[PDB]
């Protein structure tokens, strides 16, 4: 009658989503989620928390193999959507014991806001505190970029997880049907292009992401003197493309999977890699006509369109589960999709940590040979790799310069893995082309040259700063007056990986670089980092930042370097403020919204 647990017994439901929308979205999902409830020996209903009193969750253990999904959108200061208000205030003042209740939450938000997903995160952790049994990890949907994905990527893994737990079954269900060709003009077949059919053969402007330019490699060289790593310098020709860049922009390139890696797939798969085929969307009523540009051969798809390198998501292994002859190896592939337990352990342990790519999985689980085409629909799309530009538009504006470290590590899975973009970018011979484009950014130098410039950026992070310390040196030699120009670079040793040593000490000698504070981390007994050298110079630095009106730039790995360095500045703004931490932060805060502090971090 009222207890929404009872309105489920009279209807035969064993699952109920709860939209917490305020402008649509949430409910949209809530439904679409329980409308799938069918395909898996279950059936749900999407209800609104406003009505039925939620305190009735305690009745949920009455229905067998019951579940409850939450789709809460977040508004204002972590404010709970209007209809979720009561459910919210309840979750706080309450103390009821929701033991046995199985759940899962999927919040919607937008990183742009301070309290990002404060609602989805609360209704999530607040249930566990009351004694729930999280069935699947919290879903953090971020509208800012793309929400549908986040959700689709979440539901893509949610169900196989609700199965391995509850017991329900699937039923394959392909998303594309195959169509092979016994003719096709070789000139109406995709062979690596990204958009325009033949835009790689007849390069026609304007050049951007949808239609990349094929820059030629004028020079490729080993920047580091060490031999444990391979840092290189790539120069790409952009002459004849009107592609105008600026120090501080990124240059994205479209890699080609590994020749040997690819071909070595068809072999163990026992498949004809050169059959000009075409995947069609079983839902003619949509944009997504094909997963990748078709018609094309498989070989081309695994080379320019598919990502056969990053470890497969739990769901992809769970859908490839079937194509395993063994009853043992399949059992595994199924478990990986576990929400928790030794299944997830193994997953993170055997797949994500060990770093087993698809070919690796096909060879360690031999009784697993999926039909080629299906696989070429389960794998994700090959992604473009971005790099920070080491050149200056004021200097050679026809050569996009790249500085980047090659990936090639012995993996926990036995074999040695190589980077798709870096391995591919290492073999180019100085006509070798490099599909690419430029991504405009907000990483720029000051308008007025007189403005001081502090640049913190170790290792391959030096990159953007070389572009800078070339445009600054240009301006000097071009009449204009240039303010100070400090640099805080770092590495392991000087006889190992001291990048652009001559190019640098060269600029120091002439003026481009007022100072070249380099922090080696393995020269001496202990460790030395670029945040120590800032602390040391805090004295000077405060004055450049405070009175000088300098701009700051930090660039390199986002993980620890970005964090530790920025910490130091807080310590600096506070010591010489004087002000308490927070105080200090809001100083750097505004500097950010000013353009005097700017991050070009990546990890
Ligand atoms: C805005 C932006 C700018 C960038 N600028 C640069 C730049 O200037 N220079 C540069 O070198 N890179 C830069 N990168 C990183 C670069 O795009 C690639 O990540 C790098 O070239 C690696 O090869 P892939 O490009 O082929 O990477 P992949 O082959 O796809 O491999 C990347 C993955 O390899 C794994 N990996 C790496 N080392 C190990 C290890 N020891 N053990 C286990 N797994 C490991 C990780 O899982 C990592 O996610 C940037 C990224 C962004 C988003
Ligand atoms: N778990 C680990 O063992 C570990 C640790 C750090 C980074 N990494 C990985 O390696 C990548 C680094 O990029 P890269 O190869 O281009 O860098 P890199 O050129 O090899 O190194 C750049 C410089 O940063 C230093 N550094 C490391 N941690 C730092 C910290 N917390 N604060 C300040 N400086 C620090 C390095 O010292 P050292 O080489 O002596 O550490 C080195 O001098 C990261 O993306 C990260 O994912 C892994
Ligand atoms: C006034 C307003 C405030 C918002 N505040 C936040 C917020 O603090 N945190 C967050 O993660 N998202 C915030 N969002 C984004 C929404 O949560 C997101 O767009 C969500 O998809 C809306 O879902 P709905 O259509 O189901 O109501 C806000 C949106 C508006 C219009």
């Amino acid at each position: 009658e009222s207890s929404f647990v009872e309105k489920m017994k009279k209807t035969g439901r064993n699952i109920i989503v709860f939209y917490g929308s305020q402008t649509g979205t949430a409910e949209e999902f809530a439904n679409r989620l329980s409308k799938d409830a069918h395909r898996y020996g279950m059936r749900g209903m999407s209800a609104d928390p406003e009505e039925y009193d939620l305190a009735d969750l305690s009745s949920l253990p009455e229905i067998d193999k019951s579940l409850v999904v939450f789709c809460m959108a977040t508004y204002g200061e972590g404010d709970p959507t209007d209809n979720a208000q009561d459910f919210y205030d309840w979750l706080q003042e309450t103390d009821v014991d929701l033991t046995g209740v199985k759940f899962a939450v999927f919040g919607l938000g937008n990183k742009t806001y301070e309290h990002f997903n404060a609602m989805g995160k609360y209704v999530d952790q607040r249930l566990e505190q009351l004694g729930a049994q999280r069935i699947f990890e919290l879903g953090l949907g971020d509208d800012d970029g793309n929400l549908e994905e986040d959700f689709i990527t979440w539901r893509e893994q949610f169900w196989p997880a609700v199965c391995e737990f509850f017991g329900v079954e699937a039923s394959s269900i392909r998303q594309y049907e195959l169509v092979v060709h016994e003719d096709m003009d070789v000139a109406k077949v995709y062979t690596g292009e990204m958009g325009r059919l033949k835009s790689y053969e007849n390069q026609k402007p304007p050049f951007d992401a949808k239609n990349p330019f094929l820059a030629a490699v004028t020079a490729n060289r080993k920047l580091n003197q060490g031999t444990e790593r391979h840092l290189m310098h790539l120069e790409l020709d952009i002459s004849d493309s009107k592609i105008r860049y600026e120090s501080g922009d990124h240059v994205a390139v479209y890699p080609a999977n590994d020749s040997a890696l690819v071909n070595q797939i068809g072999e163990i798969l026992g498949a004809d890699l050169d059959v000009i085929m075409s995947l069609n969307n079983l839902d003619e009523e949509s944009n997504k006509k094909h997963p990748f540009p078709c018609p094309t051969t498989y070989r081309t798809a695994l080379t320019y369109y598919l990502d056969i390198t990053n470890p497969p998501r739990t769901n992809v292994l769970y859908e490839l589960a079937q194509y395993a002859s063994e009853p043992s190896e399949q059992e595994h592939l199924h478990k990986m999709a576990s929400s928790s337990g030794e299944g997830k352990e193994l997953y993170l342990s055997w797949v994500v940590e060990a770093r087993r790519h698809i070919l690796a999985i096909l060879q360690d689980y031999p009784s697993l040979r999926p039909p080629i085409d299906h696989l070429c629909e389960l794998l994700p799309r090959l992604q473009a790799r971005y790099y920070s530009i080491a050149s200056s538009s004021k200097v050679h504006p026809n050569s996009v310069h790249i500085c980047a470290v090659a990936v090639e590590y012995e993996a926990k899975s036995g074999r040695v893995n190589k980077g798709v973009a870096t391995s591919w970018l290492r073999a180019k011979e100085p006509r070798a082309l490099v599909p690419m484009f430029v991504r405009k950014s907000q990483f720029r130098l000051p308008f007025k040259s007189t403005t001081p410039v502090i640049m913190v950026g170790p290792g391959t992070g030096i990159a953007p700063f070389m572009g800078f310390i070339q445009e600054r040196a240009w301006l000097r030699e071009q009449g204009k007056e240039v303010g100070e120009t400090l640099l805080y670079y770092g590495c392991r040793r000087s006889d190992e990986d001291y990048l652009y040593r001559e190019e640098l000490a060269r600029f120091h000698k002439d003026g481009a670089l007022t100072q070249l504070n380099v922090a080696f981390s393995r020269e001496q007994a202990h460790k030395v980092y670029v945040q120590h050298l800032l602390k040391r110079d805090r004295e000077h630095l405060w004055k450049l930042i405070h009175e000088g009106g300098a701009h700051i730039y930090v660039c390199g790995d986002a993980r620890n370097m970005a964090k530790d360095v920025q910490n130091t500045f807080y310590d600096i703004v506070a010591e010489f403020g004087p002000m308490e931490h927070t105080q200090a932060v809001d100083y750097v805060k505004k500097l950010m919204t000013k353009g005097r502090y700017s991050l070009d971090v990546w990890s």
